[PDB]
Parts: structure tokens; sequence; C-alpha cells
DNA sequence: CCGAACAAGCATCAGC
DNA sequence: GCTGATGCTT
DNA sequence: TTCGG
């Protein structure tokens, strides 16, 4: 981490953007900013030599000046001393609260870890249960933790069906020591881009995982998308582990490569991705790649047979997961 | 200067 | 009930 | 907030 100072800095500049002045615009600029001088190789000596990366502009220059001469930044010292915005700020940190319902907290009073729990009854289910597990939620996850729980989800997928594919997306198939969640791809060959032949193919595996206790809690749930919550056995009077974010995907069989394309991420790594086949005359999504007509109107899904065949199409190197952390 | 900035599933709500 | 917008999330 | 045209 040669710069780990400046990206914090945009990395919070960006969270404020996000959190309290709603701008997303703005919130995006600060994370691609982040990105680009997170993999930078060389430790930063001047916003000059920042703004000669695509993504910091002049604003983000002066703020690397004023960082890099006193180690501080006067505007985030002066955001962190305003109550509003930092009540706003820390009620996003539980999963369900957004910019939205954590100004409307605040604006009743409720702006503390200490107020939210005493109002429960004020929260949806998907906050009720970010407040349950909040401390839990921010922990991340060893990957010798993700690779026991790879083998949970694996192997109880297995017995539901032998023809379930269930992969280990995210940070996790991107190679990291850490992750913050386990994102989970599952395919079965009854679910198509052409059929469902089966109901409830994402169903059978959610309350195969809850009947073993892996699956605790949910979030969200429909057909094709799981948000919930699981955590690891424990050996016998060992503490028991953190409960952990956990999302299913349930993808067409036939559309697996855009799918792990997609739940591999990073999340910034498929904005410039998807950016970039705009500007070639093609719209990528989960699904498919397609080309953009003449009015810029999505044709027909084009053939893939590999993550690669989508890098070719828009005219990019391959990298492999452990090269898309951005 | 100015328009564009990735794409979408689930929960919730207003309106009919 | 349905449609469509919005919030929040991946 | 940044960038391309
Ligand atoms: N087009 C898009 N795609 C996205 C987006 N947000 C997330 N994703 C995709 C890519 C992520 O890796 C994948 C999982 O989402 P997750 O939040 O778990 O990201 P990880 O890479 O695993 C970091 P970790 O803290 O969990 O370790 O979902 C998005 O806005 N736009
Ligand atoms: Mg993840
Ligand atoms: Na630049
Ligand atoms: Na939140
Ligand atoms: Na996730």
């Amino acid at each position: 981490t040669l710069n780990g100072g400046i990206t914090d800095m945009l990395t919070e500049l960006a969270n404020f953007e996000k959190n309290v002045s709603q701008a997303i615009h703005k919130y995006n600029a600060y994370r691609k900013a982040a990105s680009v001088i997170a993999k930078y190789p060389h430790k930063i000596k001047s916003g000059a030599e920042a703004k000669k990366l695509p993504g910091v502009g002049t604003k983000i220059a002066e703020k690397i000046d004023e960082f890099l001469a006193t180690g501080k930044l006067r505007k985030l010292e002066k955001i962190r001393q305003d109550d509003t915005s930092s009540s706003i700020n820390f009620l996003t940190r539980v999963s369900g609260i957004g910019p939205s319902a954590a100004r409307k907290f605040v604006d009743e009073g409720i702006k503390t870890l200490e107020d939210l729990r005493k109002n429960e009854d004020k929260l949806n289910h998907h906050q009720r249960i970010g407040l349950k597990y909040f401390g839990d939620f921010e922990k991340r996850i060893p990957r010798e933790e993700m690779l026991q729980m790879q083998d949970i989800v694996l192997n109880e997928v297995k017995k539901v069906d032998s023809e379930y594919i269930a992969t280990v997306c995210g940070s996790f198939r991107r190679g990291a020591e850490s992750s913050g969640d386990m994102d989970v791809l599952l395919t079965h060959p009854s679910f198509t881009s052409e059929s469902t032949k089966q109901p409830k193919l994402l169903h059978q595996v959610v309350e195969q995982l809850q009947k073993v206790h892996f699956i605790t809690d949910t979030l969200s749930k429909g057909e094709t998308k799981f948000m919930g919550v699981c955590q690891l056995p424990s050996k016998n009077d060992e503490k028991e582990y953190p409960h952990r974010r956990i999302d299913i995907r349930l993808i067409p069989k036939d559309q697996y490569y855009c799918g792990v394309l997609y739940f591999t991420g990073s999340d910034i790594f498929n904005k410039n991705m998807r950016a970039h086949a705009l500007e070639m005359g093609f719209t990528i999504n989960e699904y498919t790649i397609r080309p953009l007509g003449v009015t810029g109107v999505a044709g027909e899904p084009l053939p893939v047979d590999s993550e690669k065949d989508i890098f070719d199409y828009i005219q990019w190197k391959y990298r492999e997961p452990k090269d898309r952390s951005e």
C-alpha cells in the first residue's frame, strides 16, 4: 500500500458524497480515483503527478497536495466534526440502511447504535438483521474460513441435486486472502435462457442450507437472488464463529460465463469493463453481451463460450480474476 | 461548454 | 391485485 | 468529479 493515506482520504470523501450529499457521481469519481491510485506502483509525490492518472482531475489533485503537505484534509476534519454528517455516515453502516433512511432516522433523533436497538420496531426486516449482526458484518473472513464455507456449500448443493454447480465468486475467486462475505453463483441445467423446467431451484438450495443450520437468516430472497446470513459450525466448547453475509445468484446455465464475469468483479472492474464495452459498441450485463445498433438499441446476444470471449469482443487482453481487484 | 457516467434483483410504497 | 418508481443492494 | 468530443 504505497499510497494508503491518499486512497483512505478519497474513500472517506466518496462515502461522504454517497451517504450525506447523495451525490452518486461524486461518489463514483472519488472511488475511481482511489482505485486508479491504489494500483499506481510509485509513492505519489504531488497532485500534479497524480493528475496524470485517468480519473484524477483538478479538484482531487488539489486535495492530494493538501494531504501530502499536512497529512490531513481540512474538508474531512470539518465533516468529522459535524454531528448530522457523522450520524448519517454511521447509520449507513447498517445493512439495509441507506442514505435516505439514515437521514430519515437522524431527523427523528435516531442517531446511535443504542438508538437503533431501542427502535427495532421502526426497522424493516433487512435493517433489523443488519442491526442484529452489525458487529459481525464488519469483520472480514480469512480465506481459510472461506474454504470451509465453500466446502459446506458445494457439498450441500450436491446433496440436493448432483447437477447443480455452485461456484464461489467475488473477492474469493480473485484470490483474496480475506473476503467481506461469500458470493455463490449457482447453475442447474433445468434453468436456461430458453426455459425454466423446474420451480423452486434456488429455494431448494436455500432450505437445505437452512436445514443444516448454515444459513441462519434471510435479508431478501426471490427466484434468482438470495441475500442472507450464514455461520460456520464450531467445535465443542470453542467460541462460535461470527455470522457472515452470503449472496447466492442463480443464473441461466447457458449464460454462466457472463454470470461468473459479473459475480467475480470487482464492482469497479465491472463498471470500467462495461463502460469500455459501450465505447466499443456493446453492452454487457450478467446474462449477455450484445451489440449496440445505430440508435444505441441493444441487439441479439452474441455467442460466448468463455470469459475470454467477452474480453475479445471489446478488444481487451484477458485478465485473470486475480488481476480484476480494482 | 455539456452530456454521460454499468446494469439489475428484491423490498417497499404510491396510485389505480 | 398490478404497474412503476424509488431505495438499497450485488 | 472527471472526461471526451
Ligand atoms: N456490475 C456491477 N457489479 C457489481 C456491483 N457490485 C457488486 N458487483 C458484483 C462484483 C462483485 O465482485 C460481486 C460481489 O459483490 P460484493 O459486494 O460481495 O464484492 P466483492 O468483490 O466480493 C468484495 P468483498 O468485501 O465481498 O470481499 O458482485 C456493481 O455496483 N455493479
Ligand atoms: Mg463479496
Ligand atoms: Na487525470
Ligand atoms: Na447500509
Ligand atoms: Na456479496
